[PDB]
């Protein structure tokens, strides 16, 4: 599985963010700003589908840095009939977790879900290539993605991210506020 | 010769500074939030010094992004004896270019001068290994780090930079405001 990274951004890119993208060899495109940030993701869905080599879209906004993503329990969710599968950080409105069902959810579970917000979220392209276009619409492109094109949809408890709120303070999924100040560094040859 | 750019932030990085990097294969570290950007210059150095591979330590800020670089034209000069060479970007506070004899230049041109900024700088390790440490002191570091350690210093005109004011709008350096509103992408499979 070969994995696109659409990072919706205001036209810079947080440490944090860049540090995962360098660590983790990402493929991405950080998007820049436009008039909203559901004209921005249908941007990313116009490119994604050309790409062809690329068989899923994971949206990440620039907010949100993943802890750990295991691609091969991703996988076997498409793989097991799966269109989006979802990952968890705690909202910045505090109203819960990035996935519900008839609410933001207020714990982390492996399960069946109805929508995320589009933070932390893979799509196969199966799907992609089936919905009407165009496809996010702004209540916000996030509830109207999931309730206009219901996908089976899965939230992995092993996929976690931090949410950053300023540049170095972040929301844990532990409910906790943590720091991250480190430099970024991408060195090649320091032998 | 092999450059290791320092990267002073306030903790995020502009995306015309992102593809920047992407484009040209840069080996950086961006340096995180600290007291003061003297603080931040200080640690660069320390780093680079450890890290014996790197040649040059080209400082370049956040905001300062490069439009070509010429790289042997800069070996060139620290081959004929320069300590450091010098590119040219607008001031922000609009006081002129970013190098100095007797004030900030008012125009472009190749030769010998006094300082810059330190925000589109190379400097190489021979002239590093022997000032005296600590190097940055903060007027600013600028021009204590030339006045004290009176390094020679050449001023390339084919090294330009945009500076920018905010995500998309900089300043040229034909001293005309422009606007860069790309997406970046970092794709290494679209067949
Ligand atoms: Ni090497
Ligand atoms: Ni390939």
């Amino acid at each position: 599985m070969r994995t696109l990274f659409f990072i919706p951004s205001m036209g810079s890119v947080r440490l944090p963010l860049i540090d995962f993208l360098v660590k983790n060899d990402i493929e991405y495109v950080i998007l820049s700003r436009r008039n909203h940030v559901a004209v921005q993701r249908e941007i990313a869905l116009d490119m994604f589908l050309e790409m062809k080599d690329y068989d899923t879209l994971a949206f990440l906004d620039e907010d949100v840095v993943p802890i750990e993503i295991d691609f091969q329990k991703v996988e076997a969710k498409f793989n097991e009939g799966y269109d989006v599968v979802c990952g968890y950080y705690y909202l910045k409105t505090l109203r819960g977790y990035s996935v519900y069902r008839k609410d933001w959810e207020k714990e982390i579970f492996d399960g069946e879900v109805n929508g995320c917000g589009l933070g932390f979220t893979f799509i196969k392209r199966e799907f992609l290539e089936k919905i009407k276009r165009p496809a996010f619409l702004a209540i916000g492109e996030d509830v109207y993605f999931f309730s206009t094109h219901k996908p089976r949809t899965y939230a992995l408890s092993s996929l976690k991210a931090y949410h950053f709120i300023d540049e170095r303070l972040a929301l844990s999924p532990d409910r906790k506020l943590i720091l991250q100040n480190d430099h970024v560094a991408r060195i090649k040859h320091h032998h």
